[PDB]
């Protein structure tokens, strides 16, 4: 098991209980080899409301080791607490299913949204793309904070919900929703995503997260589009280890081009800090360049 959240477990709460009766499955919203995912009503959780939407990650498997990393998860994912990392609730462990309540994202994740208000298929303009990425950015701050590695941040893994408000999380099946995203060595990993030192040694560091947060702001201002699209993942992983950039997107002002640059230094030591990179966004997203994306 590769999560960030076994990756932080391993190098380092009260969790609440939802009775079952509690939770009203609505809908499915995605599946996995994991499990599924669905759309349900929980009562008695948020204090005005009797019939909040909530997120439901159910667990196929409840064997004693599944169940033991879950209650880890599950403590680790309670101290998880910021405005820009998605909410956890609890879970229900009354038998097969085990399930996790998580907030319900209502525009989905960032990557089906950028490309649902996107050019080809109104769209964003120049003010919302910079604030996506300066609530991301806030996100991996905090994470940065706590010594946690994300080890596969991208669009996918960040949900938005109304008033774009974007948040990071994942109820960890895009390795299934997202397979193309991934490409087998040994162990999925998101190559396209990684800087050098991951692809070649599978070393995970904030300076690799710095790195895939480059990559997120391309994926924000091509309107999430696959980076490296034109090219198939073994071609990819030449590329990257070549030390190729990707090209500056057509909605993207010089001035965040710099700050992607400053992710993709082929040396992780010479990568900005997490902190840098918010500061300069957030001082974008108040005061936005002039940058007609049709004057190049
Ligand atoms: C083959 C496998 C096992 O490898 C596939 N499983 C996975 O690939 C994978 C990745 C993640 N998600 C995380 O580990 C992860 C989750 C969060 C977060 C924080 C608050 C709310 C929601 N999500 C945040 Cl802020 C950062 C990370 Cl890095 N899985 C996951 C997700 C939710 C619960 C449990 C596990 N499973
Ligand atoms: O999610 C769906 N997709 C397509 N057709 C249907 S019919 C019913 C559902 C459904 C309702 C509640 C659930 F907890 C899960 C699924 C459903």
């Amino acid at each position: 098991k590769g999560s960030g959240l076994q990756g932080h477990i391993i190098e380092n709460a009260c969790v609440h209980h939802i009775k079952r009766r509690d939770i009203v499955l609505k809908w499915e919203l995605g599946e996995g080899a994991f499990g599924k995912v669905f759309l349900a009503e929980c009562h008695n959780l948020l204090p005005e409301q009797d019939k909040m939407l909530v997120a439901v990650k159910a667990l196929k498997e409840a064997s004693e080791s599944a169940r033991q990393d879950f209650q880890r998860e599950a403590e680790l994912l309670t101290m998880l607490q910021h405005q820009h990392i998605v909410r956890f609730f609890g879970v229900c462990t009354e038998g097969r299913p085990l399930l996790m309540v998580f907030e319900y994202m209502r525009h989905g994740d960032l990557n089906r949204f950028l490309r649902s208000h996107g050019p080809d298929a109104g769209p964003l303009g120049l003010g919302q793309l910079l604030a996506v990425a300066s609530q991301v950015a806030a996100g991996m701050v905090y994470l940065a904070g706590l010594h946690f590695v994300h080890r596969d941040l991208a669009t996918r893994n960040c949900l938005v919900g109304q008033g774009l408000v974007v948040k990071i999380g994942d109820f960890g099946m895009s390795r299934d929703i997202y397979s193309t995203d991934y490409y087998r060595v040994g162990t999925m990993l998101p190559i396209r995503w990684m800087p050098p030192e991951s692809i070649l040694y599978r070393k995970f560091t904030t300076e690799s997260d710095v790195w895939s947060f480059g990559v997120v702001l391309w994926e924000i201002f091509t309107y999430g589009k696959q980076p490296w699209y034109q090219l198939s993942n073994t071609e990819a992983i030449d590329c990257i280890t070549q030390g190729r950039e990707l090209e500056r997107p057509r909605a993207c002002p010089p001035e965040v081009y710099a700050i992607m640059r400053g992710c993709w230094q082929r040396e992780p030591q010479q990568r900005h800090s997490i902190k840098d990179v918010h500061a300069r966004l957030q001082a974008l997203a108040q005061a936005p360049p002039v940058y007609l994306d049709v004057l190049g």
